[PDB]
């Protein structure tokens, strides 16, 4: 037992992080097949990015003006092109470490991992939620951009996130790997708002669900709800409204400890009017968002990788 | 910026993990050279499991016994000796992807990454901290025994853990690479106490650290502390004293910050009599002590490993 925020194992990741250099801006690449993907921004200066003509920047680069380096090893760029927010360098090189891959635009919700890296290098690996206002809440220094996320179904990644930029507050924004920014976020240094965010009710959902299958079940009650009454306490609260869909994505969870889900609404009605009354629920004192009903399913299964 | 709680980057283990089945049980191994170490309770039935001897149930099996398998690729056992509580098979193959890697014994209040694994094939990845009452709060289910834990120091992976049992409330135990358990354990199903835990004040105020580093600040106060006088109230709160040892560890958070370390146990201090009046600090709301010093240094500074 126990429940624990988990990311993808990331070795399948690792072989394809390397490092791209333009001027004196150093930051990650996605090596695939013989293109190295990252943001388009290497290609700035720090005065460039207050109000950057990325098509005129572009213009005064060459092939070998973008240094690509895997490992201790450098790739042999043959030409480039600007896709929305990213680059595409061609190398001359297709990865051999290359897995099954796809790129895919995550739905706001939904979560993956991130590689940190830093310099081409990976520094380490924890799981984002893309958020309702298609911000998250990540571990980003300097450095840190052309970092990706991603989910693996068994062999095949799907790369879903590469890093950009920050917001107040340590929130961050970034791209898909087709370089269109989640969000109304654009690559320029100037005054930018991120929506107001809200909770995501069917992930606290699941991660009760997860709580009464661990065994931290004191929050349980004797009522009830309907979804129209839970939504009426979930718009109060800044909650994505419940819907039948979301019911039927629980039902795993349901039918694993017999609690129907309207049940389970009832006692997170109960704990957003009350709180949690000095107590906790799976070690935490906060009602958690950032596990989907797959992520609880699946570490409450055991579902692996190869 | 941002704080996060990380994993080291699990290629480098991926590559090392292996299926183990002696009759009836299936559960994970970790091939290194030409040596493949499990739990030895693998050799169990659920009847043996209850008053094992172990060195009477291995004396039955034979190396053609063991079924190794790595990938979808049969190994050869060419011999099998039990070191405390692993059971260790040579192979006629080492390893090819076998990390430069050390075996240690981790202390208590120190982290590490698991790699959870099923039928040999890596699930996931997360932190761990080994409490002061040598348990750990990971998440294992049925067919994770053999599961390890590690540090990666560059490119050397120091092994540390290897998952074998289950106590009450999702508690885990195990053992070090050479078979000893960390704690009081033994590899038997029969009651057995875990002690009491503490708080690991060191990475506590680590954390706070991470929190000022990343302008979560509100709990800053204009109070100072002594050693004496916090460590009054650190044994009020089931806390582990304060150490001149843990002031110098923590110099580096100190100096980055100007916040001496007396001047953040004072908020420690308020904290802990006062609780959060329902605010969070880095989103949590609750205390955290799973985050080291060099947890903190290495992530609010972007170490990388080869
Ligand atoms: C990466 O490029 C990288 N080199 O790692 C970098 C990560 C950040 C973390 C500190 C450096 N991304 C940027 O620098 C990014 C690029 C400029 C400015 N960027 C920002 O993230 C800025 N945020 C920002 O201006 N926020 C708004 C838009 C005003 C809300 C920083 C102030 C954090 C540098 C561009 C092209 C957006
Ligand atoms: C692994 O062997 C594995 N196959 O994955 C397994 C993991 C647990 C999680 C459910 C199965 N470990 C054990 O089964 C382990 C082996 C027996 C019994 N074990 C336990 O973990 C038991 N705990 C236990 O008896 N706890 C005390 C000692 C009474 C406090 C379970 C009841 C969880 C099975 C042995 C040798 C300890």
């Amino acid at each position: 037992s126990g429940f624990r925020k988990m990311a993808f194992p990331s070795g399948k990741v690792e072989g394809c992080m390397v490092q791209v250099t333009c001027g004196t801006t150093t930051l990650n690449g996605l090596w695939l097949d013989d293109v190295v993907y990252c943001p388009r921004h290497v290609i700035c200066t720090s005065e460039d990015m207050l109000n950057p003509n990325y098509e005129d920047l572009l213009i005064r680069k060459s092939n070998h003006n973008f240094l690509v380096q895997a490992g201790n090893v450098q790739l042999r760029v043959i030409g480039h092109s600007m896709q929305n927010c990213v680059l595409k360098l061609k190398v001359d090189t297709a990865n051999p470490k290359t897995p099954k891959y796809k790129f895919v635009r995550i739905q706001p919700g939904q979560t993956f991992s991130v590689l940190a890296c830093y310099n081409g290098s990976p520094s380490g690996v924890y799981q984002c939620a893309m958020r309702p206002n298609f911000t998250i809440k990540g571990s980003f220094l300097n450095g840190s951009c052309g970092s990706v996320g991603f989910n693996i179904d068994y062999d095949c990644v799907s790369f879903c996130y590469m890093h950009h930029m920050e917001l107040p507050t340590g929130v961050h924004a970034g791209t898909d790997l087709e370089g269109n920014f989640y969000g109304p976020f654009v690559d320029r240094q100037t005054a930018q708002a991120a929506g107001t965010d809200t909770t995501i009710t069917v992930n606290v959902l699941a991660w009760l669900y997860a709580a009464v299958i661990n065994g931290d079940r004191w929050f349980l009650n004797r009522f009830t709800t309907t979804l129209n009454d839970f939504n009426l306490v979930a718009m109060k609260y800044n909650y994505e409204p419940l819907t039948q869909d979301h019911v039927d994505i629980l039902g795993p969870l349901s039918a694993q400890t017999g609690i129907a889900v309207l049940d389970m609404c009832a006692s997170l009605k109960e704990l957003l009017q009350n709180g949690m009354n000095g107590r906790t629920i799976l070690g935490s004192a906060l009602l958690e968002d950032e596990f989907t009903p797959f992520d609880v399913v699946r570490q409450c299964s055991g579902v692996t990788f190869q």
